[PDB]
């Protein structure tokens, strides 16, 4: 009954930079070729949506942001093979078309499909299923998660257990696993090794479980705010260092710490300077850091590349390196089998309409993770 | 009747910074336990005893450079079981204890009894094997190949090939090992891919052989000097680019050149703006740039960490990354196999006592490699 014809439903539309979300009755065109209409259950509250309120992250205006999200498929349009009206799905802000350089790549998963390079904010065909009285509205990432119903393009979504919780499983969406695959796949972490984990939000704790996943004999938490430090360890960090309890550089602390260096060190924060710090409290000669969180607005960063010469590796990812469509049903897998907890990353649960709210707590730093429902 | 006892022999002294090098009568010292007095029989003059001369690189003075070399054993002290007098052998300016966390590891080759970190200038022992006029000279990373003879500890010396020609080999004691491991060992270079190289003297030669020698179906030499070209095809480049031809930056003109970046890329120039480059010109998914000079005094770079979000890897190494003790008599074998060529590299050679001449034809640019003989 709703299959085949628009749709009217409510949304959060962004319609200027630096302005609340606004909730409007919109309407949400059927699927096209290869397209999939999706009942929203529940969306995460991420950094990058707060980056676009900014004009920091650009991206067309005005439009639909959300991007870590679980939902339900409504309708499917023609030549749709991979997700049937009922799945549970996962949208992948980073597509896996299975086509391009990078998809082919054993190593690659920023498949080249994808809206983050150049931003059109639109479906793949290069128009939008989404209007508010009329006037067009922007897509995000391919996903817009923030609406009650989204149509993405069938490599933006993948197919998901039957029986998982949307309002948990949402995470792996984004943050979850950008921060367990830094990890558990472009690190490759291994057992027995000693680990170096910077900031300890919701990225920052998912590093840890990966790194504990991993079989790491040592997970040193690092973060400012000491608060961050129970939960932390809760999930994995064996201790919990913070640089301003020091007289010294951190480095030299983790350094010291480590008999000469750590392994794997991950900075998840985004900031030029800890990301420095990151790289050279790495072992000298065989050490490897992470970066997972690098703000679009990103100035440049300054450092001594004798870090490099020395031996070290330095490499940053999206999405944890993983390629999407693969990697997010294995994911949901994992957490249908009890092998990793995502409860301790939640601790706000809000109606969608109470957006704004969610924001508010991002922006404070209360939350780990603010989760919507709908 | 040499073993046991002093040798007078001749070597090029380094007495003070920015000083020519002067040739002495020096006393050698007999070799001690775990100690291995060799009589050299060619040495190459690497860009890095330039750095001694200059003070870039800071190390003891007065001293006796040279780290680049073969020679053939003339005796060894108590307990050394890995050459006996007669081998041909290869100083280890990286050495192999074996022992460390680092050569333990799998991928570390950067051994903590390195004399390169913090140098000291002496054997292990904290003491020099050499004398001028009843004067201490220092030695230099454990090497010191500027002598008719040179003492180094066991961990510092490889046993190679008797059949080896010194005058040749020689380089694979910096040079071209350098240069060759930086694909084949720390890029691992794979069939089929795209390469770039930048910077066409004896180094990028040797990475451009490496490329070859791993199936690269390009490899793209970039160079501001177009009469480096011709050799540089000699040795397997199918291309060359000179960035003074372009009126765009070459990194755009290699990433539309590769249809979107190439797979891997070199900088063997030591240049902060060219490291830059060489990051930005692989592919954003899953391109690998591995660096192999960054001078001693080098400065801090300026760089995006968009660059690594994306999914590019940066590394660096010493020594190509191989494992020293264990890679140079695998290296010699192979050549010795005709696996590749050394004579490309060799641009001159002289009689040790030219050794200043030696030094101005690197400075000017006209060598690729001088090779001094005794
Ligand atoms: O990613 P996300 O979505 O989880 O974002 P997030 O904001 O939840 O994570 C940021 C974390 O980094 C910490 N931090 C900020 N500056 C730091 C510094 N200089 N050193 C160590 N920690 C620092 C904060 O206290 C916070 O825990
Ligand atoms: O010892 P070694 O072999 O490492 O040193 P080398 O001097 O033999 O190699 C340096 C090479 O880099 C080239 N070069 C200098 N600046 C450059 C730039 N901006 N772009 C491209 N090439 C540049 C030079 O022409 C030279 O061929
Ligand atoms: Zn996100
Ligand atoms: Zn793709
Ligand atoms: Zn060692
Ligand atoms: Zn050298």
């Amino acid at each position: 009954s709703t299959a085949g014809k628009v749709i009217k439903c409510k949304a959060a539309v962004l319609w200027e930079e630096k302005k609340p979300f606004s909730i409007e009755e919109v309407e949400v065109a059927p699927p096209k070729a290869h397209e999939v209409r999706i009942k929203m259950v529940a969306t995460g509250i991420c950094r990058s949506d707060d980056h676009v309120v900014s004009g920091t992250l650009v991206t067309p205006l005005p439009v639909i942001a959300g991007h870590e999200a679980a939902g339900i498929v409504e309708s499917i349009g023609e030549g749709v093979t991979t997700v049937r009206p009922g799945d549970k799905v996962i949208p992948l802000f980073t597509p896996q078309c299975g086509k391009c350089r990078v998809c082919k790549h054993p190593e690659g998963n920023f498949c080249l499909k994808n809206d983050l390079s150049m931003p059109r904010g639109t479906m793949q065909d290069g128009t939008s299923r989404f209007t508010c009285r009329g006037k067009p509205i922007h897509h995000f990432l391919g996903t817009s998660t923030f609406s009650q119903y989204t149509v993405v393009d069938e490599i933006s979504v993948a197919k998901i257990d039957a029986a998982s919780p949307l309002e948990k499983v949402c995470l792996i969406g984004c943050g979850f696993s950008t921060g367990y695959g830094s990890a558990v796949k472009v690190a490759k972490v291994t057992q027995g090794s000693t680990c170096a984990v910077f900031g300890l939000g919701g990225v920052g704790l998912s590093v840890i479980m990966g790194c504990k996943a991993a079989g790491a004999a040592r997970i040193i938490g690092v973060d400012i705010n000491k608060d961050k430090f129970a939960k932390a360890k809760e999930v994995g960090a064996t201790e919990c260092v913070n640089p301003q309890d020091y007289k010294k550089p951190i480095q030299e602390v983790l350094t010291e710490m480590s008999n000469g260096g750590v392994d794997f060190s991950f900075e998840v924060i985004g900031r030029l300077d800890t990301m420095v710090t990151a790289l050279s409290c790495c072992q000298e000669a065989y050490g490897v850091s992470v970066i997972s969180g690098v703000p679009p607005d990103s100035q440049n960063l300054s450092m001594n590349p004798m870090l490099l010469l020395s031996g070290r590796t330095w490499k940053g990812a999206i999405f944890g390196g993983f390629k999407s469509k693969d990697s997010v049903p294995k994911l949901v897998a994992d957490f249908m089998a009890k092998k990793f907890a995502l409860d301790p990353l939640i601790t706000h649960v809000l109606p969608f309409e109470k957006i704004n709210e969610g924001f508010d707590l991002l922006r404070s730093g209360e939350s780990i993770r603010t989760i919507l429902t709908f």
